[PDB]
């Protein structure tokens, strides 16, 4: 694919193949915490990742995903403000170069080290080709990532990175526990948005926790060691594979808190 991160196929040039860059429910956003709005309607959010079924870790030369089995409901969210069920199909990450950068989303313009996306489908739909052309179609829960203390679940992740440097690289990552991910806290704040890639479609509900969670700065060093390119060609980091914040439009941002 064309676009990337870059000055010359940047966030800044996705539209003109992609023009529902400018569109009305784009993400990421900002999250002013001073005018979201506490919603008592939400209901209770539901994560239930106990029987989850990892498969694989690709390189795919703009992150990495972690995939799952998601031929039945082994990992799911439901609740919150979501209706029916949400299959876990992957997870990747987004960061930066330095510690003060890399996450999509911020909080009071705040921006993270890093942001964890655990990307997930809407099982009426079938497929999730189907559903990413659906305005409910995905249900993507989002958490950020400070630099502290080491997160002891994510570093079979960072084990595994070395075997997966560059572009087209997978391997094998069965029995993999996603719930070692997630913070204490499940308080959050949600909008309806859009993938933050290309295509940049309109069919996410994002689903973004409060509470971050803390890793290592050599585990975030290590996410630094990937490469976007290919082997055999030159050394390109993978740093800084994060969207900005898009406009927020005629969008609400409700708490669940
Ligand atoms: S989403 C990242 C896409 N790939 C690149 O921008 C790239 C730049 C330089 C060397 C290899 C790949
Ligand atoms: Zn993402």
């Amino acid at each position: 694919h064309h676009w990337g991160y870059g000055k010359h196929n940047g966030p800044e040039h996705w539209h003109k193949d992609f023009p529902i860059a400018k569109g009305e429910r784009q993400s990421p956003v900002d999250i002013d915490t001073h005018t979201a709005k506490y919603d008592p309607s939400l209901k209770p959010l539901s994560v239930s990742y106990d029987q989850a079924t990892s498969l694989r870790i690709l390189n795919n030369g703009c992150a990495f995903n972690v995939e799952f089995d998601d031929s039945q409901d082994k990992a799911v969210l439901k609740g919150g403000p979501l209706d029916g069920t949400y299959r876990l199909i992957q997870f990747h990450f987004h960061w930066g170069s330095l510690d003060g950068q890399g996450s999509e989303h911020t909080v009071d313009k705040k921006k993270y080290a890093a942001e964890l996306h655990l990307v997930h489908w809407n099982t009426k739909y079938g497929d999730f080709g189907k559903a990413v052309q659906q305005p409910d179609g995905l249900a993507v829960l989002g958490i950020f990532l400070k630099v502290g203390s080491a997160k002891p679940g994510l570093q079979k992740v960072v084990d595994v990175l070395d075997s997966i440097k560059t572009k087209g690289k997978s391997a094998d990552f069965t029995n993999f526990d996603p719930r070692g991910l997630l913070p204490e806290s499940l308080d959050y704040w949600t909008y309806p948005g859009s993938l933050t890639t290309p295509p940049l479609l309109e069919c996410v509900t994002w689903i973004v926790l409060k509470e971050p969670i803390s890793v290592s700065s050599e585990q975030v060093l290590k996410f630094r060691k990937l490469n976007f390119n290919g082997e055999g060609e030159p050394e390109e980091l993978m740093v800084d594979n994060w969207r900005p914040a898009q406009p927020l439009k005629n969008r609400q941002i409700k708490a669940s808190f």
